């Protein structure tokens, strides 16, 4: 199966996917959509009614939905295992086929919507929602797909008189899938490379990003994927943990979301060890504290554009957005004075009603009060200096403004600490010490997710990849340490920051199947005895 | 210009090893008999081994000759908690070095000991299963010779082509993915069934850039440290692989209370294997990054007959698959499912075969089937399981059933028949030489079959007798998680590398198909590089102008 990278539309005036775009957004502006549970092809409701709002226009709820209880999800588990057999039947290619499909859907009539989705529920200015819940989306879709049906090419010798074969059987129970507010495609990725593997899913999506979450999951139904293989069922986050790793029938967590909170099902599963048929299989990508380390032999230039967007772009809400940037001393004035006059031109807005905006509003009320928490620690730090930026603003979206501060300590808790919002800490450091600082980015945080090295000297990248080694699982050299690609830049690193399965590569489907090997002997065997022994 | 440069990567033809015939006057067997005669009355005093130091600890240990335990075999001792956590710093202080050199020259090692065990040390490691675990010739052989030097080459040629396995590069930037060890060390813990097992457990990750310290069996410690041995003889550098025989428990807390614990790679009981598991989670908070767990448990294996078999390979496979070594394999065959039509010819053939089994010292005697079971512990639960068949209303032994255990581990192969497809010894595994038969009447061959797929907690192995192609299709679907490596007309054991990787789900473990292109995955944490070789341009967008 042959598959390229799904094209990045500039979205230039008078364009087509500008003009389906604005209409999607018009489509969009003051409706509430009633998104239901489905399990198989039920619509559900529950009287736990929840809402979705926009986040730059909380008075806008962009969706109702409601959580399942334990006794729906029970229900959900029973009709997805019954529906498995058939579906792990199916020939791989079959089943590639719904998601090939789902990507053109995706790629053409429907990728104004979902990018007007994830514009107006999630925040994303028309850039982030196109490399996300479009690019991001179709790639994970098309090269799984691949990878899926090429994997059915990796077979064992064979020496007569008998033949193997190995059958990539889905994993035997049910895997369910929890997602995260901050990409679209990360919700679709996670339920769906398992059910293209031969899995039934139960899909727990974010609150935060639901009315995506729920076009993507209609997309694949109507690509032709049939009832309870994938179940949507948004649910409070406990109660889905705890049913789920109640369930003899776990097979799998795919999980994208906080380090504790994948550490806590981690303990469910083992306090719950003897109830399971098998082993469940846990996959968690679950965040970073990303640096830029910056040489003296840098582009300023390229610096200066590749940490702004890395650090301020959708909020700075990415797993891999930079919050420590490393500076000798040397070139801090002029990295200094170039990020506070790009920061005064920062437009933080409606990106719906302004394409002029760089970024949005912050997801929801409670992601907004913790990086006012963090902007108030740093206002009382003796050793942080609040630079540029700092204010923020709820009484019509969660609006926080760009922030960028300097700290002089390189072991102060912003620099160690995921903050998820757009809050920038610059440390800045003696030129005749940048192996010692080298080291401190290597040391000072848990995490070991990506990270960027920017010089312009041959022997300072090699040092400096050598040393960061384990430092980051997503290691760029004169680039912004955001935006992995599919096929590209597989994405996921060890640590604290997850269990590393390179979602974006051609081994992730490997979590997710439980192989068979058959041998058949096509001659009668001989005597039980051997030669020797007479 | 492009900052990072990669090497062009190589390839590597490697072939099974040729499994050798041991005839009368043959090379290879005048060696085997020569190293056999070299471990009589022979003791080796084994120390725990930490980089190059040889240790000894207070607590000393034997391992004895299954056949004649009046032999100690080896001398051993068990490392304490301090030794452990030394072995540990000093693997950690070695990893850096090991996990940056190039995959190929990690590989060379192994294709080295893969060359020296097909040679000039086979009949050494031969002889130290047969006489330390009570092998016979052919089954020293295609574990300790052909598996072991089958997983080094195999692991060493898919490692080698794993790192041609990289992304695609769009202009303006270059993408490398590098394989890179898992960071921290890895606990090896090997089982005394399999020499092979334990060279892979511990070998398979230190090829891919990991440290290791591996706890072997006690009652596979002769064998076990031969391989060591030459694993350090082919040039494996000081504190890769620490050779630290313990205390099972012991060495579970001391590896799951470190903070830079990676990853366990585990081959034996479930209940140790879920033991480890829950360590691990409860310890979760002090580690640096997410242990890996590999776990291969055992089973309960099956073959089904159905009417349209050939009955005589039927009656050899099975003989073979119930009770080669004793039936000590977790793909050993322990339930045969019969129709009623062919239970007449294939009782009688299984019982005329039966009486022809000489079981006996494989040093002495080359006639000898299968001989002693491993150990006192082994031979205690086979015991308690032969009396229980008696016991039980619904079991009947057609043949075998005696055991005595005054000069070795002797178990008589016994074949038992159940009235009760659920009764106990249906389900729960033995270890030993016991084959329980249950017959099924013709017409009820499918609800038979879900009895199969339902009467036990394992998945591992499990076989189809059948010449009907409608039945093997069917009984194919039918059993599809039954059984993670699955045999159409040939014996539920004997899992040969790079033809059947080896592994089930269910109760049976992880299913990291050790013996595919796939087991090597697991032991490498992979990084993305991306080099870009153009200035960045603004922030802002032009659809934003």
């Amino acid at each position: 199966l042959k598959v390229a990278n799904e094209p990045i539309l500039a979205f230039s005036q008078g364009s087509p996917e500008r003009d389906a775009l604005q209409k999607a957004l018009k489509d969009l502006k003051g409706q509430t959509e009633a998104i239901p549970c489905v399990v198989g092809d039920e619509e559900v409701w529950t009287s736990d009614i929840q809402y979705q709002l926009s986040p730059f226009n909380h008075a806008h709820k962009v969706a109702k939905f409601c959580y399942a209880d334990k006794a729906l999800l029970n229900r959900a588990i029973d009709a997805a295992l019954a529906a498995r057999k058939e579906w792990d039947l199916k020939p791989m290619a079959d089943r590639a086929q719904v998601f090939l499909k789902a990507a053109d859907m995706l790629s053409g009539p429907r990728r104004a919507e979902v990018l007007a989705k994830t514009m107006v529920g999630q925040g994303k200015t028309v850039i982030q929602a196109e490399i996300d819940a479009a690019a991001e989306l179709i790639d994970f879709f098309r090269f799984n797909a691949k990878f899926a049906v090429e994997l059915e090419g990796e077979q064992p010798i064979s020496v007569p008189p008998s033949t193997n074969h190995t059958v990539y059987r889905g994993l035997e129970g049910f895997v369910a899938a929890i997602s995260p507010f901050n990409f679209t495609a990360i919700g679709g990725n996670l339920a769906g490379a398992p059910a293209l593997m031969g899995n039934v899913v139960l899909w727990k999506p974010s609150d935060t990003a639901m009315l995506a979450s729920y076009a993507v999951y209609r997309i694949l139904r109507e690509a032709g994927l049939p009832p309870n293989i994938i179940q949507f069922v948004p649910a409070d986050g406990p109660t889905f943990g705890d049913t789920v790793t109640s369930s003899e029938h776990l097979c799998g967590i795919n999980f994208t979301g906080s380090v504790p909170t994948f550490k806590h099902l981690w303990r469910q599963v083992a306090q719950n060890l003897d109830r399971f048929r098998t082993f469940p299989r846990l996959a968690g990508e679950c965040g970073g504290k990303n640096f830029h380390f910056v040489h003296s032999s840098a582009d300023v230039d390229s610096v200066v554009s590749g940490t702004l967007r890395s650090a301020f772009e959708y909020g700075g809400q990415k797993c891999s957005a930079c919050s420590r940037l490393y500076v000798p001393k040397s070139l801090w004035p002029q990295i200094k004075g170039r990020l506070l006059e790009e920061h005064s031109r920062i437009k933080v807005g409606d990106p719906a009603e302004d394409f002029g905006t760089f970024f949005s509003a912050v997801i929801d009320a409670k992601a907004f009060a913790r990086i006012k928490k963090w902007l108030e620690h740093a206002r009382s730090s003796p050793s942080l200096s609040i630079l540029a930026g700092g204010q923020c603003n709820e009484s019509v979206g969660y609006y926080v403004e760009p922030c960028i501060i300097e700290s002089k300590d390189p072991q102060e808790p912003i620099m160690k600490e995921e903050i998820f919002g757009p809050v920038l800490t610059v440390y800045v450091y003696p030129d005749d010490k940048y192996r010692e600082t080298l080291k401190l980015v290597d040391s000072t945080t848990s995490y070991g997710l990506t990270g960027a090295v920017f010089a312009q000297d041959k022997a300072i990248v090699q040092e400096a990849t050598r040393m960061l080694r384990n430092a980051a699982g997503n290691f760029y050299i004169n680039d912004k340490s955001t935006g992995s690609v599919v096929g590209q830049q597989p994405f996921g690193g060890a640590r604290a920051s997850g269990t590393n399965d390179k979602p974006g590569g051609p081994h992730y489907i490997l979590r997710w199947t439980s192989p068979q090997v058959i041998k058949e002997t096509h001659k009668p065997l001989g005597d039980w005895r051997y030669s020797y022994m007479q």
